[PDB]
C-alpha cells in the first residue's frame, strides 16, 4: 500500500504540453523553465497553478 504520491502537474504553452513538474498537495515549488523561475502550487484539491504568464497548468 504505496504512501501518497506527487500530484503530477503539466505546464502548457498556449494550452500545449511543454514539459511537467511534480509538486506535493497543499504546496508550492520553484522551477526554472527555459531560463525563467516559476513558482507551481498545487490546492488541497489537487488544482494546480503557476505564476507568471507564459504558462498555465493542468
Amino acid at each position: 500500500h504505496h504512501s501518497m504520491a506527487m500530484t503530477q502537474v503539466t505546464i502548457l504553452k498556449k494550452g500545449e504540453r511543454i514539459t511537467w513538474v511534480e509538486v506535493p498537495k497543499g504546496e508550492s515549488r520553484e522551477f526554472n523553465i527555459r531560463g525563467k523561475y516559476f513558482t507551481v502550487s498545487v490546492s488541497d484539491d489537487g488544482t494546480p497553478s503557476i505564476s507568471g504568464s507564459k504558462y498555465t497548468v493542468e
